[PDB]
């Protein structure tokens, strides 16, 4: 068993602490079984969250392994093994003035705002929106919400691939929750384990994520998605939830 | 006779040129008739059209006179001395920030975005974005469209004054092309001299200074509001007929 999970308002509080989720994670790695970080959130953030590999970055574009992962894969970051899924950003920053050319109206991301103006526009510190500005494969857009669909159109008409993380849309090519979790499965050093795969959630970006596994669970805040399984509260109380009443019993 | 001129579309072509503006200017500087810029650039762009002072920058925020000016005003900076008529960017963007809570909805600026996107965004090379960036009283905004009306009340709800420039709009306050006029004219070194100011512009935005002038001159296209002369073609070749039918002939 493995358990992929999301982490903004799935495993992180409203304030990206943990809250019940402390009790919860803490009992699953006692069991001994994975928990592995699927987020919108680049490297640098997970970093900065003291989260270890393996992880899956920007919606899928990055899937990082650690250093001595015995299934030889990816390229070496020095400490880990990525492998890149995704396009790199600097074809998706190139791909977009493409679409804003066409759309005929701006379209901003983090990569034209400084990270003040991303601070303050997440409540973010300085430095926190530095490391969400660090990326590798995806960008956040700022999009006005009466421009959202002709953007997206645009995006299409291009070539770029589109999601939306809770209150950003984003833009990328081959990034996809699944794919990644699909990848990282078949990468996994223990066949029989990763036979077994748990995906907890509560965004748009997460639906992939859902389908990719075997038993998937929805803790956000509004009905949940096509079939997919729920909690009684969101975010860190429903993945605490989630371990008590679904995980821990089918670990016999 | 002092002549007043905007910048962009008056003595300058669609490429930044003179063409045949250069000329009339000549003839202008011949006959010692003095001419000031009066411009919605900032003093960095002023500088890089190698324009010297006085000049007025900023739609009237700032007035920017020689160091040794005659007549004793504004603070000492190198070789300038400032009137600072407008309230500075850095509290613009204060009271911006203000806003953006009261309107509930962010509030994108220049100052909000790299040098790169800023290029991106008006046609600019990066190294003329960053002397637009570099602004001392107006903020530029990049606005949504269907937004535009909570975000100009939310403006003035914080004391911040608006204008629409054409292409975005721009936040200040305190600042005003026909004050900055009419300020320079009282600190000008010969009385008889500034009894009589010609301003030239090429859009309905310029009626501020067309209304602090005693003969006003549109160079525009289509008609010139009311009061104000026209010329038969727009552009620096308006300028240039300005020159030759109104001022040449009143200076003999
Ligand atoms: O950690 V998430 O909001 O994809
Ligand atoms: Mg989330
Ligand atoms: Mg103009």
């Amino acid at each position: 068993m493995i358990v992929f999970t999301d982490l903004d308002g799935t495993l992180l509080d409203e304030r990206g602490e943990l809250g019940p989720a402390r009790e919860a994670l803490e009992r699953l790695r006692a069991l001994g079984v994975p928990v592995v970080p699927v987020t919108a959130k680049t490297r640098k953030e997970v970093e900065a969250l003291g989260l270890e590999p393996p992880f899956i970055v920007e919606n899928g574009g990055g899937l990082y392994l650690p250093r001595d992962w015995p299934v030889r894969a990816g390229r070496p970051k020095g400490g880990y093994r990525v492998v890149s899924l995704a396009w790199p950003y600097r074809k998706v920053r190139a791909r977009l003035r493409e679409a804003e050319a066409l759309a005929g109206r701006p379209i901003l991301g983090y990569g034209d705002l400084t990270a003040e103006a991303v601070a303050r526009l997440t409540g973010l510190s300085r430095e926190a929106a530095r490391r969400a500005k660090a990326r590798e494969y995806d960008e956040t857009l700022v999009l006005c919400p009466e421009e959202v669909e002709a953007v997206l159109e645009a995006l299409e008409a291009v070539g770029l691939e589109w999601t939306h993380g809770g209150r950003f849309y984003h833009a990328a090519k081959g990034a996809d929750k699944g794919r990644a979790v699909a990848r990282l499965r078949a990468l996994w050093p223990d066949p029989e384990e990763a036979r077994f795969a748990v995906g907890l959630g509560d965004s748009l970006n997460d639906l992939p994520l859902f389908r990719a596994v075997d038993l998937a669970v929805y803790v956000g805040r509004g009905d949940p998605p096509e079939g997919v399984l729920a909690t009684p509260a969101p975010g860190p109380e429903g993945f605490r939830y989630a371990v008590e009443r679904y995980l821990l019993p089918r670990l016999s």
